[PDB]
Formats: structure tokens, sequence, C-alpha cells
């Protein structure tokens, strides 16, 4: 149900050139997970009923950066600012979603389709829309389903984003990577989730909540068994996430 | 542009009986200003663009009561609870707006028309929509105009609500009454505003902002000169305020 806006040939050229620059920068700086988090925290605030929040560049606002969920994202914003300044024609909205897409690609994940044209909006959403790591399945459906408008399948596939990166006791309070290979986009998140606790690896209560749900569980199993199927469903869910409220939501 | 809902004859009877009980209670307890504040803080959170907030009973929620603007309104809620329990058929939305209307009447103000039928909504608006006492005319238009959808005239007339009651250093930090007669609804707020500072009387920066604005000032002058005109415009503005998002906003 999307109708994507026309952007100029110059705009498209800058997308292509920014995409390449983002690859080099993110790979060199080893900051793919942080950039994926930046894109997800930008998009994940969308509320379908009121058409507020979502991926519209507001994550750069000091006010949204002050949200406790967004601990450490000021680093992400700061890291990208010099690069963004090379592409003044692009919206921050687009640039940050493009960073997220590139973060997934340079760690070896699926190629998430990208459509330009998000406008930078003046008002950040209110604080408190991002999911709570201590809650379970009901909460996840409230946030991803009732607010964002994504599916149960999208919830499980997107949770797989934890295949890269780590928690930090100074940010959330949780600590350590979900996987043994936290700069590699693979289905290891689901394998580790299933096998139970292992020394040095993290599971949030929100990850554990996927195991006990009658709908989430079969998807955890599917993705653990079949990384191709994970990649397919992940690319679908990330695209929808990155486009919430955009070109029709 | 309002279309008021049908309510049962039993509902209407309870409105009439609650109105009378509210008169006696508010007069005896000397709590008209607090009740007017309770009604205004309930209604004043309406945002026209998203149709969120407004007079829908959510002021009783511990979460909205925790808003710093709402210091001392937990007392107001507590005071009315026994009375409300005598009228289980009425929405809190209606009961609190009716308290506001009665607060104005029992202190000798205009008779603000009242239409029943507000539904109690599950979600409080986000914090931060109520006006800031330290700001001026631009802010007042942002809040009353851009968010609530009221007029410049409504801003000045409603500011006249400060004709009753007082600030408290333990609540806002401001202190004392606007008028020499703070349980009497009259045009004294505008008279005192115009004559400048007087010992024992309060003026907020937001009240003072009415004096310097080219549109607000002539209305301050009109109301100071003519309490009948104040009463007419006040009754209009309060009615619109009490009905924001209700029966069409
Ligand atoms: C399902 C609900 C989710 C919860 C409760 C949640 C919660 C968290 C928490 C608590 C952290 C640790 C932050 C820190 O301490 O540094 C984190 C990190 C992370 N999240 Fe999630 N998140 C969720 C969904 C997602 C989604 C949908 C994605 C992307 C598709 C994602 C991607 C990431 C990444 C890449 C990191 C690592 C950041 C880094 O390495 O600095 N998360 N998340
Ligand atoms: C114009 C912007 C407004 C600002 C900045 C503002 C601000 C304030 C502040 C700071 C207080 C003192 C709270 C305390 O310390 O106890 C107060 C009290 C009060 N306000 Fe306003 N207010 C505004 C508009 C209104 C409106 C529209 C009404 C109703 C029509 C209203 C009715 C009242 C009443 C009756 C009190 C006294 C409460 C008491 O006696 O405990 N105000 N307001």
């Amino acid at each position: 149900g999307k109708s994507y806006p026309t952007v100029s040939a110059d705009y498209q050229k800058a997308v292509e050139k920014a995409k390449k620059k983002l690859r080099g920068f993110i790979a060199e700086k080893r900051c793919a997970p942080l950039m994926l988090k930046l894109a997800w925290h930008s998009a994940g605030t969308f509320d379908k009923g009121t058409k507020t929040g979502g991926p519209f560049g507001t994550i750069k606002h000091p006010a949204e950066l002050a949200h406790s969920a967004n601990n450490g994202l000021d680093i992400a914003v700061r890291l990208l600012e010099p690069l963004k300044a090379e592409f003044p024609i692009l919206s921050y909205a687009d640039f940050y979603q493009l960073a997220g897409v590139v973060a997934v690609e340079v760690t070896g994940g699926p190629e998430v389709p990208f459509h330009p044209g998000r406008e930078d909006k003046p008002e950040p959403p209110p604080e408190g829309r991002l999911p709570d790591a201590t809650k379970g399945s009901d909460h996840l459906r409230d946030v991803f389903g009732k607010a964002m408008g994504l599916t149960d399948q999208d919830i499980v596939a997107l949770s797989g984003g934890h295949t890269i990166g780590a928690a930090h006791k100074e940010r959330s309070g949780f600590e350590g990577p979900w996987t043994s290979n936290p700069l590699i986009f693979d289905n290891s998140y689901f394998t580790e989730l299933l096998s139970g606790e292992k020394e040095g690896l993290l599971q949030l209560p929100s990850d554990k909540a996927l195991l006990s749900d009658p709908v989430f569980r079969p998807l955890v199993d599917k993705y653990a068994a079949d990384e191709d199927a994970f990649f397919a469903d992940y690319a679908e869910a990330h695209q929808k996430l990155s486009e919430l409220g955009f070109a029709d939501a």
C-alpha cells in the first residue's frame, strides 16, 4: 500500500553516493550495530492511530536524544554528522534509514530495499514508545502491533537485529553481546536464544518472551533452522519498519 | 460545529442531581478555584491535529496526576471521589467538566452551558501541553491556538479564570491570589492586571504578556471596563474549552 514520492535525479545520485560512503565509514568504524539501533529508534516511535513519530529525522533533536532509550545515540548522531554534511541535499530522515540499511548489508545481512523521500519533521514523538526489555509478549504486541502496525512475524524477525552488537551496563544496564560473532549478521541470535544461557552471552526478558509465545516460538524455530528464511523475513520487516508513516502509513 | 450525543433520561437526571450536589459541596469546601483548575487541566491538553488529550476523564489517572502542572490536583480528585460514587452512571469526563462549570457559577460567574456525553478514555495525553507561566504571547498562541484550536479572544477571556484562587509556592512556586476577592468571580483580574503590581497580589509573566500584545491588550481593556462583556466572552470560551474534541473537535 505504498506510493513512493518522486525525488530529483540529483537527490538519487546523492543516495547512491551516500550509500557507498556509509559502507566504508560503518565498516571502518565498526559501528554497524549502533547505526542499526539509531535507524530502529528513529522508526520505532511511529504510532499508526495518530500518524506521529516514525523515521522523520527527529532522532537528532536534543529532546529525543534525551529519551532514556536513546542513551549512546548521541555518539551515533555525532559520528555521522561530518558524512551527512557531504550530502546536504538528503533529509536526515533518509540518511539515518540509509545508515540502518547499510549497517545490515556491511555485516553480511540481506539487502533491504530502500526508497528515498522522507521529510524531516519538526516535532519528535513523546518519550516512552520504544519497547521495554523487561516485559514480554503482550508488551511487544502493544508496541510493534498496536502502535507501529507490524505483524507478529515482523516482531520475531526484527528481534533478530540483536544478532549484531551488544548491551552496555552504562547505557541500558544490560551487558554483553547476544552472539559469539556480534559484527556478523546471521541467524545466531535464534540459535543462542534456543540453546539457553551460555557464558558471556546476553538474553533480555524480551528475547526470552519469544520462546514461550505460541505464535513467536514456531518463527524462532524456523529462523534457527533456516537463515535464508530469516533473511527473507528480516528484509521484509526492516523495510516496513524503515517506511512507517512514509509514502502511506 | 457541534453535534451532541443523546444520553438517557436517567443520565440527564443524574447530571441535574450532580450539578446541585456539586454546588453545595464546592461552596462549603471553598474549593471552587481548585475545581475550575481541575476542569481546565483536564480539557487544556487537547491537540486538534491528532485529536488527543482533552476533557475525557484522564486527569484521574496516576500518570496524568504525576504531571508537574497537576501538582495539588490529586487533592481535587480525592475531594470529589465520594460525590462521584453517588453518580456511577456519569463519566468522570462529564463529572469534572460539570465541577468546573459549577465552580464558575457558585462564585457568581456566568452560567456556562453544559452538554453531557463525554466518554472516559483509556490513555492520558503526554505531559507538557499545559501553558508555561514564564512564557509570553507566542507560547500562549502555540498552546491555545495551534494545539487546542481556541481564538485570541478565548485566550484573554479564559485568563480571567485567575479572578478566582491563588498560586502556592509548594505547587507552582508562584504565590498568592490575583485578586482581593479570590472566591468572587468578577472582572477584577483585568483591573488588577492593568493597574500594575499591588502588595499581596500576583501577576504571572503569562498574565503580563496579555498587556503587551496588540490583539490581547484591547480585550484586557474591554473586560476591565465591562464585566458583562467579560462574562459573555468567558462563558463562550469556557464552553468551547470544556467541549474540545467532544461532539466534534
Ligand atoms: C523487541 C524489542 C526490543 C527490545 C526490548 C530492545 C532492547 C535493547 C536493549 C536494552 C539494548 C541494549 C542497549 C545498550 O545497553 O547498549 C539493545 C541493543 C541493540 N538493539 Fe534492541 N531492542 C528491541 C528490538 C530491536 C530491533 C527491532 C532492532 C533492529 C532491527 C534492534 C537492534 C539492536 C542493536 C543492533 C543493538 C546493539 C547496539 C550496540 O551494539 O550498541 N533491537 N536493544
Ligand atoms: C493562560 C495560561 C495559564 C497559565 C500560564 C496558568 C498558570 C497557573 C499557575 C502557575 C497557577 C498556580 C498553581 C499553584 O501554584 O497553585 C494557576 C492557578 C490557577 N489557574 Fe491558571 N494558568 C493559565 C490559564 C488558566 C485558565 C485558562 C484557567 C481557567 C479558565 C485557569 C484557572 C486557574 C485557577 C482557578 C487557579 C487557582 C488554583 C487554586 O486556587 O488552587 N488558568 N494557573
